[PDB]
């Protein structure tokens, strides 16, 4: 096999930056504490260049999930009264994600959102909430800035399909 360039990496920033400015209207006069969460390993890249254009005061963390979905790693923050955005790679199926947001969900915080750089409507099997979205995609076998294939390409600067 080999890999292409699907979404190059100046792309990727572009449209980061206006995920970045709408973020950051739509948090902007809450005032509350606010803390972007990220699901590693996927979320690390995408949250690294996220959460530089979000000019709203907030915290960053992580937490590891994946049968039931389990906590392989909590957050290390208190998101109680604070508004939260989760940091999603890509989303199909959602169901580890919804998982996520009700078990965060019981820890009452100001209000709770998603925010994927890609997604993948085609192979919804459960159905949850997604305020922001980078791409809507094909189901092409991608790669790239945080996803990858059998521990490889997760390195990658843009966003490319597997050939
Ligand atoms: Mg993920």
């Amino acid at each position: 096999h080999t890999v292409e360039v699907m979404i190059p990496e100046a792309e990727i920033k572009a449209r980061i930056a206006e995920l970045g400015r709408q973020i950051t209207e739509r948090y902007k006069d809450s005032g509350s504490e606010m803390v972007l969460v990220g699901l590693l390993r996927g979320s690390f890249m995408f949250m690294a260049d996220l959460c530089r254009e979000v000019q709203v005061p907030h915290e960053v963390d992580f937490m590891t999930a994946s049968r039931d979905v389990k906590i392989l790693k909590d957050l290390d923050e208190d998101i109680r009264g604070k508004d939260v955005l989760i940091v999603e790679d890509i989303i199909d199926s959602g169901n580890t994600l919804s998982k996520v947001r009700e078990i965060l969900g019981l820890r009452e915080p100001k209000s709770l959102a998603i925010c994927t750089l890609l997604d993948k409507p085609s192979r919804r099997e459960v159905d949850v909430p997604v305020e922001f979205v980078g791409f809507s995609i094909p189901d092409e076998f991608v790669v790239g800035y945080g996803i990858d294939y059998a521990q490889r390409y997760r390195h990658l600067p843009y966003v490319g399909k597997v050939v």
